[PDB]
DNA sequence: GACCGTGACCGAGACTAATGTCTCGGTCATTTTTTTGACCGAA
DNA sequence: TTCGGTCAAAAAAATGACCGAGACATTAGTCTCGGTCACGGTC
DNA sequence: GACCGTGACCGAGACTAATGTCTCGGTCATTTTTTTGACCGAA
DNA sequence: TTCGGTCAAAAAAATGACCGAGACATTAGTCTCGGTCACGGTC
C-alpha cells in the first residue's frame, strides 16, 4: 500500500508545525477559530475538509500535548525507569508558556464552557486518566521510596504549583525581567525537577 | 485625644485586617466596605476618607502590614523567614488572597493613587531588598545558593504564586481540599525549610 | 460602631475609670472634679455637659457598681450554684477596700445628706429591688437546707457585715498591711463567707 | 478604809461610762463627769486625773476582765465554752465598742496618759497569746485544719467588727434591735468558721 | 491539487527508479511502477503515458543535478574538489549509470519525443559551456593540460564511463563495486589529471 | 629456415589475416569457412587444413593477441626501464578500437559457443601473469620509490577504466567526428594516463 | 623402400521466398482524493 | 468587539482492458557452403 | 509616842453668748473634637 | 456596568472662675470644774 498512512500522518505533522507558528502566541480568544483555519498553510478550506476551523486533528494537536506526555509515559527510551519521567514532563511543560496562556484562552471560550465537547470534557477525562496514569509512576515513586509515602496528589498539586509558579513567573510586570535574561534558571529548572518533594538524608 | 486617637488607629487596623481576611465581594463603594462595621458615607471620613479609596486601601492597609511584617529582628539561627513568614502571611488563610482576587478583579480600575502606588513599588523593591538581606544572612550561613538572589526570591514567590491558582482556578487541589494534608503541606514546607544534609 | 455612641461613651467610660483610682488614692473630698478630668486625658466640660457636681458622679459610680452586683447575683441558672456566687459577691464587695470604705463614707457624705433626691429616690428602689434579688438566693439558699433555716434578712445583714467588717479589716491600722494584698487570707474570708449558716448533722 | 476608796473610784468610773455612753467623748469634759458623780469635785479630783485617766481606767478595767476571761484549767479543756466566752464577750455590748472606739482616738493614740496606752497594747499582745496559745492546743489533738492562728484572729476581728456595725447600722439596727436569734445564729456559725471534716 | 501532484510525481519517479535498476528497461513498464507506486497505473498515465517521458525527465532531472552541482557561488571555487562531486555524482549507484546508458542508446536510436531530445542536447551545450568556462579558468592558474577545454570534457565523460564499465565488469565489479578507497582513487585521479609532471 | 614450414606458416598467417579483414567488414557469424576460402582464392582442400572452421577464426585470433600480449611482456635495457614499457603498453591498449571490438565479438562468440573456451582460460592466465610482472617492475622501480604505496591492482583497474574510456569515446557517435582527427587528444590522452597514480612529494 | 599439391563428380549451415505470434499498456473508460468557501453560533 | 465550530466538491485521484503495431523463428529451392577419387610433380 | 474622814472660804478646762474664715468647684461662660452626607471623577 | 478620591460641621469636646453656702476656732461671764484650813472620830 501508499504512504497513505504516511500521508495523514505527515498530515499531522505539518500540523503539528502549523498550529505551533499561529500559536506561538496565538490561541483562540487571540485568533478567529474560523480565521485560524484561515491562518495556515493548508486554505481555510481544507481546515474544514481535514478539520473543522482545527477541529479534527486540532482535538488531537491537544491530545498530542496529552500525547507528547503520553508517549513521554511509554518514553521510548528503554530506560523510562525514575524521575527522569516526570523531570522531562516539567520541562515539556514550561515551554512556550503562551503555553498556560494558550490554555487560559482555551479556559476562556472553549474549555469549561464546551465549545468542542468532542475536545475539552475528553481531554478532561482522559487527562484525569492519564494524570492518575503519572501518578501510577508517581505510585512506582512511592514504592521507591525516593519520594514521600504520603499521598500522591500531594506531589502532584506542589508539582502543579511549581510548574503555574514558573509560567506566570514569565509574566510579572518587572520581578521577572531579573530572571528573564538568566538562564541559570535552566540549571535550577534541573534542580527543580531532581529535587522538589525529593529525597534528602 | 492622643490615646484616643492611638485607640482609634489600632482600632482601624484590626478593622481593616478581619475586614479584608475575609469580608469583600462585588461590592459598592465604600458605603458597603467600612459600612462594614456599620458606619455610614462621611462615618466613611471621619474614619477613612474615602468612598472607594479603601479599594486600594485594603491593599494598601495590608501593604502595611507588610511594611511591619519585614521585621529584620529575628533573635537567631536565621531562618529565611522573612521570605517564609511572607508566604506563610499571604498563604495563610488563602481566602486572604482569594479576597484580594476578588476585591481586585471586582473593583480594579486600571491605576489607582499612581502617588501611593509607587511609593509602595519602592518600599517594596526595598524589602524585597530586606528580604534578600534575609538571603544575605544565610549567604552568610552558606546555606542558599550564592547567586544573584532575586532568583531565590521569584522562586519562592512563583511557589506561591501558583499555590493561590491552584487553591483559586478549578483544577485538582479544590478537589482534593477536602482532605487538606496539602495545607499540612504546606505547613511542613514552613517546618522543613532548608534542612541539612544528613 | 457610630459615632456619638463612641464620643459619650467613651469620655464617660474612662471618666469613670480615672475618678475610680484617684479616690483608691485619697478619697472623695481629697479627690475632686478638676482633679478627675484633668486626670482623664479631657477636661471638666465633658464632665459639666455630662455630670456637673460631684453628687451626680457618685450615684452614677454606685447605681453602676449596683449593675456590676446584679450582673453578679444573676447566677444564670443551673440549680444556680451559690457557693462560687457568695464567694464572688465577697470578693467583688472586699477587692479595693478603698473602694468600698470609700463608698460607705459617700453614704455619710452625700447620701446622708442627700445632694441629689432624684436619683436617692432611684438608688432606694432599685435597692429595694437587689434586697429582693439577694433575699432570694437567701430563700433559695435556706431552702436548699445549706443555710440556718432563719428569715433572709436575718442573712442579708449577715453579709452586709462580713463584707463592712472585712474591709474595715483592709482599712485599720493593725492588720491591713498583714491582709490588704495576702490572697490566701482573702480566699479564706472568702471561704468563712461562703461556708456560713451550714448545716451541723 | 481601802473599800471606801475602791467604791468611791468605781462609782466615778460607772457614771463617766455611762455619760459617755450618752453624751460623747469631746464636748464632755469633767464638766459632766462630777455633775453626775457629785461626791465632792475636789473629792473626785482625789481619786481621778480626768476624762482621760477615766477612759484609759475603763478600758483597763475592761481587759482586767477579758485577762481574768483567759484561762485554761480543766483537765478535759474542751475549748469551746471559753471560745464561746471570749465571742460574748467581744460582741456583747456594742455600745462599749464604740465608746472605746471613739476613746481611743480621743486620748489613748494622743496619749496624755501614755503608761495606760502602752499597758492597753501590752494587754492586747497579751489576749493575742492566750488565742494563739487556744489555737495551738486546739490543733493539738487536731481539732482544726492546717491554717495560721493569726487566720483566726483576723477573722473573728472581722465577725464582731460586722457585728457591731451591723447593730449600729442607720436603718436595719431598727430591724435588728429585737432579733436575739440573729445572735444565736451569728454565735453558731462564728463557732464553725473554718473546720474540716472528722 | 498542487501538493498532490507533488506527491505522485516523486513516487512514480523513485518507484520506476528501483525497478529500473533491478531489470533493465524493457522488463520495467508501468505497471510494475503503478504497483509499487500504489496510487495508480493512471497516476501514471494521466501523468506519463509512455516510457521515455520517464527518461527524458530522469535525465534533464539529473543534469538540473549535475547544474547545481557545477556551482557557479564560489568565484574562487575548487575547482578539484568540485570535480570530485562531479566524478561522484555521476559514479554512485553505478548500476544507475548502466541504467543511464542503456536509456540512452535505446533512445537515441528510438526518440519517442524529439523535441525533448533537441532541448537536451540544447541544455547539455549549455552546461558544457558553463563546464567549459570552468575548465578555462582551471587551466589559467595552471592545474589542467592547456589545450582546448572539450578535450578535458571528452576525456572526464569517458573516464566516469570507464569506471562505470569497471563497477559492471565480470571481473572487477566485486573487487571495486563498493570500495570506497578505490572510488576515492578514481576520483583524484580523474581530479589531479592535467597537472604538469614534477 | 624450414622452406615448407615457413610456408605452411605465413600461408596460415595471410589466410586468417584476410579473415580478420573479411569479419572487421562483414562479421564472423554470416561469415562461413569456404567464404573465407573464396575470399583468400586457394584451393579451398588446403583452407579446410586450417583447424576445422570458424574455429579457426576464433582460435588463432586469441593466438595472435597472445602474442601481442608475449611481446608485451619484458624488453631489453639496462634496469628493464618502466616509463618505456609502461608508455608503450598504454599506446597499444589505447590503439586501434575497432580491433579491440572485434576481438570483443570473437570473446562473446567463444564463450557463447563450447568451441574453445580454453583460449579465453589461456587470456585470463597471460593478463594475470602480465599483471604480475607489472606490480613486479614497479616495486623495482620502488626500490628507489616510484608509486604511492596503495595497491597494484587499484593502478590496474585506473588503466583499465582509462583504456575503456579511449576507446567507448572514439566509438561515441557523438564527440567520435570531433576527436577521430585530433592525435592532439592521444597525446593529453596518454599524459594522463602517465600522470595517474604517482606519489607526491 | 616413401610423399606434395590440383582436374573429374555430389550433399548440407544458412539465404531468400512463404508462412506464421509478441508488449504491455494506449486510450480509453471506471471509481476517488486531498482539496474552498461559505455557513452558521459565543464571549 | 472579540471570535467558535459545521458540508458538497473538482481535475483528473486510483483500477483495469480490446486492440494495437511492426518483428523472431522456422522451412522448401537454392546460395554457397562443405567433400573427395584420381592425376600431375621429388630421395 | 501616831492618824481617818468632813464644816468654813476661793480661782480655772470648758459652756454659753458674741465674734469672726472655708471648698472646690457650681454654673456658668470660653475654645474644640471626633464626627455625615454629599460632592465630585475613572476605567 | 463598577467604582475612585474630596469639605463645613454638632452637642456639648476641653479650660477656667465670681460667688456660693452653712461650719471650726477662739474668748468674757459664768458652768462647773478644781482646792484647802480647820474640825469631828481610834492604839
Amino acid at each position: 500500500e501508499p504512504r497513505k498512512v504516511r500521508e495523514f500522518r505527515r498530515r499531522e505533522q505539518e500540523i503539528l508545525d502549523t498550529a505551533l507558528k499561529l500559536f506561538l502566541e496565538q490561541g483562540e480568544d487571540s485568533v478567529t477559530v474560523e480565521m485560524i483555519a484561515d491562518a495556515v498553510g493548508i486554505g481555510k478550506g481544507t481546515i474544514y475538509k481535514h478539520f473543522k476551523s482545527k477541529a479534527e486533528i486540532y482535538l488531537r494537536l491537544m491530545l498530542d500535548y496529552e500525547r507528547d506526555l503520553a508517549a513521554l509515559f511509554h518514553s521510548e527510551d528503554v530506560a523510562r525507569d525514575k524521575e527522569a519521567l516526570s523531570r522531562a514532563y516539567f520541562e515539556f511543560r514550561m515551554r512556550d508558556p503562551q503555553r498556560y496562556r494558550l490554555f487560559d484562552r482555551l479556559e476562556e471560550k472553549v474549555v469549561k464552557t464546551s465549545q468542542v465537547p468532542e475536545m475539552v470534557e475528553e481531554l478532561h477525562k482522559i487527562r484525569a486518566s492519564n494524570f492518575e496514569r503519572l501518578t501510577q509512576l508517581i505510585k512506582e515513586r512511592i514504592a521507591d521510596g525516593k519520594l514521600e509515602n504520603v499521598p500522591p496528589y500531594f506531589h502532584y498539586c506542589a508539582a502543579w504549583a511549581l510548574v503555574h509558579g514558573a509560567v506566570a513567573l514569565y509574566h510579572s510586570p518587572f520581578w521577572r525581567e531579573v530572571l528573564e535574561d538568566q538562564e541559570g534558571f535552566f540549571h535550577f529548572l534541573m534542580d527543580i525537577g531532581v529535587r522538589m518533594g525529593n529525597k534528602r538524608k
